[PDB]
């Protein structure tokens, strides 16, 4: 069964009381696993008594070891990493004594991709808006790439907007496979790097600048491959500035390496930003 038997659940400093934890209405689909919108009480360490909005990840109907040993890995995984501005971190846990909860940082805004849909010409998004976007999930991802993570879908679904519109990437930890964000390579060889994240990343882009767009809109998934083989790139979206057009194409070079470092692009899209 679930619900600790015979498995060995350490005691931590990250656990949370179960008491003031309640859970409410789940978040999107399962990519990542039963994500559901809970709200704790006293979970800053500073403001107690003050409730909050959370997002936790409770097990499956159809659960096993295994779906469970995965947590708690998981779980472990959100420790390690750190803490960073631009991702989604471990608030807290409900570990002992119980069912296995997972706490994270809840978004106020829903993903980019609806979110972008919703802004386009009652919030318009200024270009300007726009590059800061993209800027604070580069140096996220740069952050990510530090402790050597891969990101599973780095899509506009997977990455998430606060209530203080700050961009949150999740994925760093299934359902169909995403093929118009990956690489020739990663379409290929089917194993992820950095240079395929890059990559990715380059699709991300895109997909902000046209506004929660939808990539190779019209091109058989059988036959894309074989295009991007030959060099089939996507074209320059609208409002997009020559420059935007030119590094996310340079994100989408052939050979891995000359591909842009996540530091490159950090710091072409901060010299970028500072000139709006
Ligand atoms: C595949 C279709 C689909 O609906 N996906 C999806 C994606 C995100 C959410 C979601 C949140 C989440 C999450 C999450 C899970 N695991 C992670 C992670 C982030 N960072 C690293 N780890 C290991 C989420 C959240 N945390 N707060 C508020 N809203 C959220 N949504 C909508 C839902 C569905």
């Amino acid at each position: 069964a679930g619900v600790s038997e015979y498995e060995l659940p350490e005691d931590p400093k990250w656990e949370f009381p179960r008491d003031k934890l309640t859970l409410g209405k789940p978040l999107g689909e399962g990519c990542f696993g039963q994500v559901v919108m809970a709200e704790a009480v006293g979970i800053d360490k500073d403001k107690p008594k003050e409730a909050v909005t959370v997002a936790v990840k409770m097990l499956k109907d159809d659960a096993t070891e295994k779906d469970l040993s995965d947590l708690v890995s998981e779980m472990e995984m959100m420790k390690m990493i750190g803490k960073h501005k631009n991702i989604i971190n471990l608030l807290g846990a409900c570990t002992q004594d119980g069912p296995l909860y997972v706490i994270f940082e809840y978004a106020s805004k829903g993903n980019l991709r609806e979110y972008l849909r919703a802004r386009r010409p009652e919030e318009q998004m200024t270009f300007k808006d726009l590059v800061s976007c993209t800027y604070q999930l580069a140096r996220g991802m740069e952050y990510l790439a530090s402790q050597k993570c891969i990101h599973r879908d780095l899509a506009a679904r997977n990455v998430l907007v606060t209530e203080n519109n700050v961009m949150k990437i999740a994925d760093f930890g299934n359902g169909r496979l995403p093929v118009k964000w990956m690489a020739p390579e990663a379409l290929f060889d089917r194993v992820y790097t950095h240079q395929s994240d890059v990559w990715s990343f380059g699709v991300l882009m895109w997909e902000i600048f046209t506004l929660g767009g939808s990539p190779y809109p019209g091109i058989p998934v059988e036959e894309l491959f074989k295009l991007l083989k030959e060099g089939h790139r996507m074209d320059k979206p609208a409002n997009c500035t020559n420059e935007l057009y030119m590094m996310m194409r340079d994100c989408w070079h052939a050979v891995p390496s000359q591909r842009p470092t996540f530091k490159q692009l950090v710091e072409d899209l901060d010299r970028i930003l500072t000139l709006t």
